[PDB]
């Protein structure tokens, strides 16, 4: 075959996003409210849940760094003491905006400090008919005005969830994504609120004069009005006049408000792909038998999918760049790096362990478990508890 | 069915057309070898399989419990042949 790409990739000469479509994705974040709740809720179930550097065969790694042996991950949490809260922003950031992105950073003395992720809406890549980047642009404001710089594809590192193809390397934002669903649900709410003021409440009517009778001019109805005057009139006031003098209630002209309401949530909810029930809203006979099963399920494919998506290009484009330029260990060990899952149920995990623990590693349990596995090879590798190994011991 | 069939008709297509020349031009293995590949059961419970487990695990090897497991089998080959439990090997194997 080829040792270089042959087929093209559909876009050179630029707009095809920008600064200000990265700007409304901000202004979406920081002005709050159900929207923005619901995509940090779809960040939160895909990465609030914190991750472990776990890495294949480490043992075999084993070298001085100061004095003393250490393995790669006991490096790599040196690195990254705190990537529960990196991966949290980053896969937040990388579903909000495009992409998320970042610089790498180091001490006084020059050897590696941390991965520092920059600002996602401040930058916008540039690229050619090859498909790939090969500089970040950036545009800030400062004292009220502005600053503009281009840095190369090369100290800075990005990553992309939701994409066009394979070999896209821009991304799409579910925001841009389903920006005409985001803005009829701000407008409903905009209507609702409004209508509620208007046709929720009752309002009264007083009527002056006989059908027929007499004319009744506006200096009369001032005075009229400072009668039966609402900001006056208390729960248990009466009323006493001529048969020519009457009251009347435009009613609450009774709409229904909530199947609106839950149609805005079920439009919203299902173009972010989250269940209905993560908007505050229900259904009948999709909270019963197999039709929880499929949505449950759907959900965890969706986190399962993202998550592996996420830690490969974290791993190929972070932790391995990282070692190969700063560590004494090979950066071509296997860092097996997993996020949590929060529909995982310990209790299950427990029935498990009751039910085919006779069939597990101890080490195979203590993973499923969520621990550190047993001290001693032997113990740590055979099937029996070491609960079990103890018990013989103490009856020898 | 929808599911399976639309996998298994993925899997023959990427053996034989990706994997195959793959291996031809690149790998020092024979590339007219019984490659297999399989996509997983979206709609698979862990529960109905240990209960399975339970049920018939006198009937199959511990090979297979591993497998339908979803995990490694055992480092020894009539460990993983054979199909009382290795935990109950171990427990015998201490006692005697």
């Amino acid at each position: 075959a080829s040792s270089t790409p042959q087929t093209n990739v559909d876009s050179m000469g630029g707009g095809d996003l920008t600064f200000e479509d990265l700007r409304d994705i901000k202004d979406v974040r920081d002005s709050g409210g159900q929207v923005a709740q619901l995509m940090d809720y779809k960040a939160l179930l895909n990465f609030g849940e914190g991750c472990e550097i776990h890495v294949e065969g480490d043992d075999e790694t084993k070298q001085l760094v100061d004095g003393e042996p250490m393995t790669l991950s006991e490096w790599l949490e040196d690195a990254f003491p705190h990537l529960d809260l990196l991966v949290l922003d980053l896969g937040g950031d990388a579903l909000w905006y495009p992409y998320a992105v970042g610089e790498i950073q180091e001490t006084i003395t020059g050897e590696f400090k941390e991965a520092l992720p920059a600002e996602p809406w401040t930058l916008m890549p540039e690229s050619d008919a090859q498909g790939k980047v090969q500089a970040w642009h950036q545009r800030t404001k400062t004292h009220g005005g502005y600053q503009t710089q281009t840095l190369p594809a090369d100290d800075l590192w990005h990553i992309v969830i939701n994409k066009a193809s394979a070999r896209d390397e821009v991304g799409i934002s579910e925001v841009l994504r389903n920006k005409d669903e985001i803005q009829a649900f701000k407008q409903n709410e905009a209507a609702i609120n409004q209508a509620i003021e208007l046709h929720g409440f009752p309002q009264r009517h007083v009527k002056v004069g006989k059908e027929d009778g007499a004319p009744v001019r506006d200096n009369d109805l001032r005075r009229v009005r400072t009668i039966f005057d609402p900001r006056t009139t208390d729960a248990n006031t009466a009323y006493f006049t001529g048969q020519d003098v009457d009251v009347e209630t435009l009613e609450a002209h009774n709409f229904d408000y909530s199947a609106i309401h839950e149609m805005d949530m079920r439009n919203l909810t299902t173009a972010l792909g989250l269940p209905l029930e993560a908007g505050n809203v229900g259904a009948d006979g999709l909270g019963s038998g197999k039709p929880a099963e499929l949505r449950f399920a759907l959900l965890k494919l969706a986190i399962k999918a993202n998550q592996r998506s996420f830690s490969v290009q974290f791993v190929e484009r972070v932790m391995r760049p990282v070692v190969r330029d700063y560590s004494p260990f090979d950066h071509e060990a296997d860092i097996r790096l997993e996020i949590n899952d929060p529909l995982e149920d310990i209790g299950e995990v427990a029935d498990l362990i009751q039910q085919v623990g006779d069939y597990m590693t101890n080490e195979q349990v203590a993973e499923k478990l969520d621990l550190p596995a047993p001290e001693d090879d032997e113990v740590a590798d055979s099937y029996r508890s070491p609960a079990d190994m103890e018990k013989d011991e103490a009856g020898v």
